[PDB]
């Protein structure tokens, strides 16, 4: 039954639920503002099969709404904070809205959808202009209904990604192995409308404490790490780095960390490498993606070898994976194909898309996208995802290798590696380079780095330094605009 996920959630909370800003909230009071919520939402008319689109920051009714929606048998539908206003709403319709849930403190962009979508019903958590305030119950219970397909959430790319109620229940599983036994005090600043709302159910559902940030600033999570003593936090491996590498770290008392988790990008092996020293033997690495859920994770033991920093792990338990030819047969260890993945996490499919699910699903194996080769000790490592492959001329040019290599030089922080066609060479091998601090390294040095270590093929022609690497909404490497830079 699709509400089980709800109620193992429910039946988790402990004694503190989440501390933020503005101090604790007992699970007493979550658990309430859960039923209130839920009672809110069936009374305003909205039927199980249909999606609750949610616009909000991180805040602790934020946790609530999610999880009200899921108990009331709807799809829950985390509207990206980073979005723009046109992709959100193409979301809101996509999903088959019954609702928006809002914030007030993000009522214009609530305004701004509204004026491009039309939506039965419209709420806000607390007074609002643009619509009806649904904190306004008796000894009321929470009062469960079954989604029809068993969705519990609908999460975007484009194309809506639709998870069951047990996948999302599979992926607590998941996240005990990976994080350990609970209760954990996990610190939670990425979104909550994605990964981060998920983690949180996870930390309720083992009986621990969510602690919440708005966004990301260094000083902030190190502060909250030791006035909280968190057990657990999740960055964007970006925001590692400046962890890592602020003054104050050594300075600071990290003792509670049992796990610093960073993955959902690509990580700079040196980078990391410098986090593992600086930080303890607490580095998680976590890959997944948005069809796969959790696929594997890097502990902080496989931290301690240099070998292992250009792997994303060992699979997790009940995760299959293989590595596939074009024609789709399974290849042997070490070499280099398509991962593929079997797991209870994976996705249900997209959501009213068919034709799309089908290209992507065989056989209940999901082609993540990406592409590796397993090691001797049955690490995965990506080499690439499939768009980002150079060819030149019957050879695969992996642009994360030339990445790896460019990144290990002593002047250079990051790295994102192109193609462009060219009829002598196939496609034309191009470097944006981000540079150190205040160095000035020789582009034919780092040529000739390449060179060295991978071959003539791998080599760069162009090589521009760049103050950064821009990143998409979803704070990923946009290899497009930087294949652009070099048209
Ligand atoms: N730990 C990781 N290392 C490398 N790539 C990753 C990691 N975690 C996530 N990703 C990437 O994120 C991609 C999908 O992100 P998304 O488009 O948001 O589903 C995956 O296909 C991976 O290439
Ligand atoms: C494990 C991880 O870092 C991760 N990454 C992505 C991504 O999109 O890059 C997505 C998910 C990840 N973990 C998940 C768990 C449940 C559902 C989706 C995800």
């Amino acid at each position: 039954p699709a509400m089980g996920y709800a109620r193992r959630v429910m039946d988790g909370i402990g004694e503190v639920a989440v501390t933020g800003a503005g101090g604790s909230v007992t699970g007493a009071r979550l658990r309430h503002q859960v039923r209130l919520l839920a009672h809110a939402l069936t009374e305003a008319g909205i039927p199980p099969g249909r999606g609750v689109a949610c616009l909000h920051a991180n805040t602790w009714r934020a946790i609530a709404l999610r999880l009200a929606v899921q108990a009331i048998g709807c799809h829950y539908v985390g509207l990206r904070p980073t979005a723009a206003v046109t992709e959100q709403a193409r979301a809101i319709a996509a999903a088959d809205s019954a609702a928006l849930v809002f914030e007030p403190s993000v009522e214009a962009r609530a305004a701004d959808l509204l004026e491009r979508v039309s939506v039965p019903v419209v709420l806000s958590l607390g007074p609002t202009s643009r619509g009806r305030d649904i904190l306004a119950p008796e000894g009321t219970p929470l009062r469960y209904r079954e989604h029809p397909e068993g969705i519990a959430v609908v999460a975007f790319t484009p194309k809506g990604v639709a998870h069951s109620s047990t996948a999302m229940s599979a992926c607590v599983d998941a996240a005990v192995s990976m994080y350990g036994r609970g209760p954990w005090r996990f610190l939670i600043p990425i979104p909550l409308s994605d990964l981060g709302g998920e983690l949180a159910q996870c930390t309720l559902a083992t009986g621990g404490t969510v602690v919440l940030l708005e966004e990301f600033q260094p000083d902030a999570v190190l502060e909250a790490i030791e006035r909280e003593r968190a057990t657990h936090v999740f960055l964007a491996p970006n925001w590692l780095y400046q962890l890592a590498e602020h003054p104050a770290l050594p300075r600071s008392d990290l003792s509670s960390l049992r796990r610093v988790v960073y993955g959902g990008a690509p990580a700079v092996p040196s980078r990391v490498a410098a986090a593992r020293e600086r930080m303890g033997a607490v580095l998680m690495q976590n890959y997944g993606t948005q069809e796969a859920a959790f696929i594997a994770a890097l502990t902080p033991d496989d931290h301690a070898r240099r070998e292992l920093l250009t792997a994303v792990g060992r699979p997790l338990p009940h995760v299959e994976v293989e590595i596939r030819d074009d024609s789709g047969g399974t290849l042997p260890r070490g070499a280099v194909g398509e991962v593929w993945v079997r797991s209870p996490m994976t996705m249900s499919g997209y959501w009213r898309d068919p034709e799309r699910t089908a290209q992507v699903l065989s056989g209940g194996w999901l082609r993540t996208g990406d592409v590796g080769t397993f090691d001797e000790d049955g690490h995965l490592h990506l080499t690439d995802r499939l768009q980002d492959i150079i060819i030149v001329e019957a050879y695969n040019v992996y642009s994360r290798r030339v990445e790896h290599v460019l990144t290990e030089h002593p002047d250079v922080r990051a790295a994102a590696v192109v193609g462009v066609p060219d009829p002598d060479s196939g496609e034309a091998v191009c470097a944006a380079v981000v540079v150190a601090d205040g160095a000035d390294p020789d582009p034919e040095h780092l040529r000739a780095l390449v060179r060295d270590h991978l071959g003539d093929l791998h080599v760069p022609r162009r090589v521009e330094f760049v103050r950064s690497i821009p990143v998409t909404p979803a704070g990923a490497p946009d290899k497009v605009k930087v294949r652009t830079w070099f048209t």
